[PDB]
DNA sequence: CCGACGTCGCATCAGC
DNA sequence: GCTGATGCGA
DNA sequence: GTCGG
């Protein structure tokens, strides 16, 4: 329907990102793109568009130079520059961000195969991208995090049956597919007013699951892992394990399934109730506007009650 | 006209 | 060596 | 780049 347009919009949104590193151009562009996305005709001109929100003046123009010349002009140029190509293109590893990216292409380094020439100029998470820059680019089956969902809590449980693990993201709201695995721990032992996180992914190592680390702390773990495989091997995924308190445990639960449309409805809702939602907390908001103290959830549903919605399955959750 | 555009954990850098 | 800033990803 | 106080 619109598909020249948003491709036009989210490659304009990289750029932006990666090259001119103007965060908040990409996001104007990104968010013009979705709403656009989900627009159900075919546009037919920029002011038609300008009335979608996300969309103004500078879009609106790009938009009527697309539809008259089937290109846009500033595009076709950052395209084929060699220099800003090669930066936008290096981000795609994990761990090279903008500003690590033009350093490389400063220095002549450019290519996925410079960066395996020259490992010594990179840190150990890039060097981890690196190595599975194509298996990190795949979607995850839902089968596939079915299984790794069966790997997670039976080595979360045997390491300690009073664990609580969910994966949340888009796999607890049913998507068909995953771009990687959310998990989120807690133990009734770890409050707020209180080695967990370490001896699961101990465990996760020790059996072969966890294969590498990008990072890892006292509440949070980034890394990599792999189902175990005649039949050719899996490709390696992304996997992150935080640890939160139990008493904040469902707020988490609550965010970190999302959608992120969702949760800015919810948290709207919730605002017009007098409370306010976060991913920790839910407190209630005084009549000047001063929150109080957290209050006692043990549950995802006690949020619900609290701002007088009804319960909705993670399934329900899109918008 | 002009500021907001989430916020934070970890790894690593820059300054002292 | 210590502390706070930065880059990055989420 | 867009919105909005
Ligand atoms: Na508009
Ligand atoms: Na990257």
């Amino acid at each position: 329907l619109n598909g020249g347009i948003t491709d036009m919009l989210t490659e304009l949104a990289n750029f932006e990102k990666n090259v001119s590193q103007a965060i908040h151009k990409y996001n104007a562009y990104r968010k013009a793109a979705s709403v656009i996305a989900k627009y159900p005709h075919k546009i037919k001109s920029g002011a038609e568009a300008k009335k979608l929100p996300g969309v103004g003046t500078k879009i609106a123009e790009k938009i009527d130079e697309f539809l008259a010349t089937g290109k846009l002009r500033k595009l076709e140029k950052i395209r084929q520059d060699d220099t800003s190509s090669s930066i936008n293109f290096l981000t795609r590893v994990s761990g090279i961000g903008p500003s690590a990216a033009r350093k490389f292409v400063d220095e002549g380094i450019k290519t996925l195969e410079d960066l395996r020439k020259n490992e010594d100029k990179l840190n150990h998470h890039q060097r981890i991208g690196l190595k599975y820059f194509g298996d990190f680019e795949k979607r995850i089956p839902r089968e596939e995090m079915l299984q790794m969902q069966d790997i997670v809590l039976n080595e979360v449980k045997k390491v300690d049956s009073e664990y609580i693990a969910t994966v949340c993201g888009s796999f607890r709201r049913g998507a068909e597919s995953s771009g990687d695995m959310d998990v989120l721990l807690t133990h009734p032992s770890f409050t707020s007013e209180s080695k967990l996180l370490h001896q699961v992914v101990e465990q996760l190592q020790k059996v072969h699951f966890i294969t590498d680390t990008l990072s890892k702390g006292e509440t949070k773990f980034m890394g990599v892992c792999q189902l175990p495989s005649d039949e050719k091997e899996y490709p390696h995924r992304r996997i992150d394990i935080r640890l939160i308190p139990k008493d904040q445990y469902y707020c988490g639960v609550l965010y970190f399934t999302g959608s992120d449309i969702f949760n800015k409805n919810m948290r709207a809702h919730a605002l017009e109730k007098g409370f306010t939602i976060n991913e920790y907390t839910i407190r209630p908001l005084g009549v000047t506007g001063v929150a109080g103290e957290p209050l006692p959830v043990d549950s995802e549903k006690d949020i619900f009650d609290y701002i007088q919605w009804k319960y909705r399955e993670p399934k329900d959750r899109s918008e």
